[PDB]
């Protein structure tokens, strides 16, 4: 898998205690990055710092024509609610999105699962939610999701989310995600 090319894309909601959602993303974007860049993996990411709307971001991946694009996010919603669900374009408007962008959600589910990051229990259906509505994946011609890691509002989630371990963790679990799809590539 060295040589391949993987988009990552920190997004842009806060936990109570006012840790932004941007700085979840960026950091946690920051550890994907590093894990894969060990595995000899070529990445990019959507911002420098912590930016560009959702156009340029569709061209920016497009543009760099990777194996694999993987967004970031964390929810705002209901407190009790937590986990992660793995979003990706349904129904496809192309053969990426209808194949291999499927495929990248369905083992980045499971290895999200499988690294100890629940599943949502409020939101989508197994830790998996195809959808017709985000702009992000719509646009995509290269294979796509878009992961929510948890709720901000969940005193679990925002617990892991505001520790560097938790962080860490996160992106272990995205990386044996990336990594799993790419091989099948
Ligand atoms: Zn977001």
């Amino acid at each position: 898998i060295a040589g391949m090319v993987v988009f990552i894309d920190p997004g842009h909601t806060s936990t109570n205690s006012g840790y932004p959602e941007h700085t979840f993303t960026w950091e946690t974007g920051l550890r994907l990055r590093a894990a894969l860049n060990a595995l000899g993996v070529r990445t990019a990411l959507s911002r420098g710092n912590d930016g560009p709307c959702v156009d340029e971001r569709a061209n920016m991946a497009n543009a760099l024509r990777p194996n694999a694009i993987v967004s970031l996010h964390a929810d705002g919603g209901p407190a009790s609610g937590r986990g992660f669900h793995v979003n990706y374009s349904a129904p496809p408007l192309n053969a990426i999105q209808a194949g291999p962008s499927v495929q990248f959600a369905r083992i980045m589910r499971d290895q999200l699962q499988a690294s100890g990051i629940p599943k949502a229990n409020y939101i989508g259906q197994d830790g998996l939610y195809g959808r017709s509505d985000l702009a992000g994946l719509n646009l995509a011609q290269y294979p796509s999701i878009l992961v929510e890691l948890g709720n901000m509002k969940n005193p679990a989630d925002s617990a892991l989310m505001e520790s560097a371990e938790g962080r860490q963790k996160y992106a272990n679990a995205l990386v044996r995600g990336v990594a799993g799809f790419l091989a099948t590539q």
